């Protein structure tokens, strides 16, 4: 029943083991939900350095043909 | 949930299309950044060609992916700019 939800392209997935650096649409045949977080070392005390983690909001369009489908893609699969 | 570090050979490319401002970013590439999952429930990643070119119904070639990903215990083997994967 899960639906097939593409990734919008500014999220891709780079695959250096199979070929250099590659980047690769992303397919999701979501399980269970997923979100997507940001984090840098940017705050910053005297001594010490914390983790801030922005959310990055991902926009999912669902696929509605599979002839959208691209030659070549990754599909991450979430239980 | 634990805390799995994926190795480098798999990363997460993020496009600015444009600036805050709407100013057309271009030309810039994407930006790589080492994904790190709240991994819950388990996660699987398979690369896809389409194949079977025969008109009827479009076919994919899925083949598995070894995703090489280490538990992490300490902060300094956490890099300054990542990305966190969080899974129900
Ligand atoms: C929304 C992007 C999901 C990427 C998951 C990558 C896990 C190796």
């Amino acid at each position: 029943h899960p639906a097939l939800r593409l990734v919008d392209p500014q999220i891709q997935l780079a695959v250096t083991r199979m070929v250099g650096p590659k980047v690769y649409p992303i397919i999701l045949r979501l399980g269970s939900p997923l979100s997507l977080n940001m984090a840098r070392k940017t705050l910053n005390s005297l001594e010490d350095k914390a983790f801030q983690l922005t959310p990055i909001a991902v926009q999912m369009t669902k696929l509605a043909t599979t002839e959208e489908l691209p030659d070549e893609f990754v599909v991450v699969t979430v239980k």
